C-alpha cells in the first residue's frame, strides 16, 4: 500500500512530467522527504481502481471533471486552504474544483484548444470550418493537406459538435439534469456530419490519432492542428514556424471547446496529505514551481494570478484563453465519464463509417443517459446499504429492533430504478 513518509504523484504523460519533478527534487532537498513521479498509462481509470484498494498515488493531476466521480466515490482528501492561499488563485478556478459545496482538489493551470497553424503554408489561417475543404484541395494538389488533428479522443472534435448546439449535461439551478444528454441534437449532428463529410471528401483520414496528427504538424506536412498549450513544446524544436489561434466558426458560430482546469487532488488513503499540502501550496503553486513545469510542457493560463501575470504577454495564452471564453468549463460530476465514454465511441464509429452519424449519436444519448441515471440509482443504494447495513449490525443483531428505518431510502431508490425504466 501506500509509503508514509513520501510522496508518490500521477500525470498524464503530455504533461510537464520531468519539470515537475524538479519542483520535487526542490522538496527533497528541502525537507528530506522524497517526491516521485509518475505518468501511468491510462491513470484516470487506473487511479480509481487502485485508490478504492487504499493503494495509488498520493497526489492524482488531471483535468477537474474527472474529480467529481473520485469525489462521490470517497476516493479524495477534502482540501481547506485558508483564505490568504485562495486569494491567490482565479476564483474561477477554485469553482471548477468545488463538488456539493466542498474543494476537491488545487487548480493549477486552464487548457483550452486552440487552431496551431503553420505561418510558412498558411500565413492568413482560416475563419471558418466551412473554408476547410477547398484549402485542403489545394493544398493536396502540392502534396500537403490543411488539417489533422486527433479523432480517436472525442476532446478534440468536442469545439466542432458543440459550436451549433451540442451539450452534454443541462444545468440549472445548482443541479445537473442527468436524465438529458445533448449529444443528439440538431447542432450535435451538424457538427459531427461536417466531420464525417471531411473524412468522406478525403481531406481528413479516419485513424488519425495524437501522434499521426503530431508528427503531421512538425515535420510540416499539414498546414494546421488542433491541440493544448502542452504540444507547443514539440512544436518549438521542430522546424515549423507557427501560431496559435481562435478555432474557427461552424454555421458562424464560435467553435467550443470543454474548458479543462488542470487540478491536483489528494488520494483520501493516503497518509501523506500534510506533506501533500505542503507540496502543492509552497512548491508547485509558486511562480518558481509552475515556470519549471511550464519550461517543460507549457501549463496554458495557470490559476496563480501573480505567475499569470508574466504569462498573459504571450499570444498563444491570449489565444488559449479567447477559445476558452468561447468554450465551456467542463462539469465535474461523476457522470462525465460516462458523457465522455459515449462521444468518444459515437465520433469513433462515425469516423469509420461503422455507423451513420445519426445512428452513432442516437447510440451515445441512450448509453450516456442510462449510465448516468444508472450512478445516480446505485448512490441512492448505496445510501441505503449503508443505513441498512449499519441497523442490521449494530441494531438487528445486537437484538435491540423495533423496525426497519431504512424504508424510504430503500423506496427512493426503487423509484430511481422505476423510472429509469
Ligand atoms: O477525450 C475525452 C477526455 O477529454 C479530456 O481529457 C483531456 C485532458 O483534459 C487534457 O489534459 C489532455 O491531456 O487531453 C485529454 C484528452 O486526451 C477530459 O479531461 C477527460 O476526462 C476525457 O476522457
Amino acid at each position: 500500500k501506500i509509503e508514509e513518509g513520501k510522496l508518490v504523484i500521477w500525470i498524464n504523460g503530455d504533461k510537464g512530467y520531468n519539470g515537475l519533478a524538479e519542483v520535487g527534487k526542490k522538496f527533497e532537498k528541502d525537507t528530506g522527504i522524497k517526491v516521485t513521479v509518475e505518468h501511468p498509462d491510462k491513470l484516470e481509470e487506473k487511479f480509481p481502481q487502485v485508490a478504492a484498494t487504499g493503494d495509488g498515488p498520493d497526489i492524482i493531476f488531471w483535468a477537474h471533471d474527472r474529480f467529481g466521480g473520485y469525489a462521490q466515490s470517497g476516493l479524495l482528501a477534502e482540501i481547506t486552504p485558508a483564505a490568504a492561499f485562495q486569494d491567490k488563485l482565479y476564483p474561477f478556478t477554485w469553482d471548477a474544483v468545488r463538488y456539493n459545496g466542498k474543494l476537491i482538489a488545487y487548480p493549477i493551470a486552464v487548457e483550452a484548444l486552440s487552431l496551431i497553424y503553420n505561418k510558412d503554408l498558411l500565413p492568413n489561417p482560416p475563419k471558418t470550418w466551412e473554408e476547410i475543404p477547398a484549402l485542403d484541395k489545394e493544398l493536396k494538389a502540392k502534396g500537403k493537406s490543411a488539417l489533422m488533428f486527433n479523432l480517436q479522443e472525442p476532446y478534440f472534435t468536442w469545439p466542432l459538435i458543440a459550436a451549433d448546439g451540442g451539450y452534454a449535461f443541462k444545468y440549472a439551478a445548482g443541479k445537473y439534469d442527468i436524465k438529458d444528454v445533448g449529444v443528439d441534437n440538431a447542432g450535435a449532428k451538424a457538427g459531427l456530419t461536417f466531420l464525417v463529410d471531411l473524412i468522406k471528401n478525403k481531406h481528413m483520414n479516419a485513424d488519425t490519432d495524437y501522434s499521426i496528427a503530431e508528427a503531421a504538424f512538425n515535420k510540416g506536412e499539414t498546414a494546421m492542428t488542433i491541440n493544448g498549450p502542452w504540444a507547443w513544446s514539440n512544436i518549438d524544436t521542430s522546424a515549423v514556424n507557427y501560431g496559435v489561434t481562435v478555432l474557427p466558426t461552424f454555421k458562424g458560430q464560435p467553435s467550443k471547446p470543454f474548458v479543462g482546469v488542470l487540478s491536483a487532488g489528494i488520494n483520501a488513503a493516503s497518509p501523506n496529505k500534510e506533506l501533500a499540502k505542503e507540496f502543492l501550496e509552497n512548491y508547485l503553486l509558486t511562480d518558481e514551481g509552475l515556470e519549471a513545469v511550464n519550461k517543460d510542457k507549457p501549463l496554458g493560463a495557470v490559476a496563480l494570478k501573480s505567475y499569470e501575470e508574466e504569462l498573459a504577454k504571450d499570444p498563444r495564452i491570449a489565444a488559449t484563453m479567447e477559445n476558452a471564453q468561447k468554450g465551456e468549463i467542463m462539469p465535474n460530476i461523476p457522470q462525465m465519464s460516462a458523457f465522455w465514454y459515449a462521444v468518444r465511441t459515437a465520433v469513433i464509429n462515425a469516423a469509420s463509417g461503422r455507423q451513420t452519424v445519426d445512428a452513432a449519436l442516437a447510440a451515445a444519448q441512450t448509453n450516456a443517459a442510462a449510465n448516468s441515471v444508472g450512478e445516480a440509482c446505485t448512490d441512492m443504494k448505496r445510501e441505503y446499504d449503508q443505513c441498512f447495513n449499519r441497523w442490521f449490525a449494530e441494531k438487528f443483531l445486537k437484538g435491540d429492533s423495533s423496525g426497519d428505518p431504512c424504508t424510504d431510502l430503500f423506496k427512493r431508490y426503487q423509484q430511481c430504478v422505476q423510472k429509469a425504466i
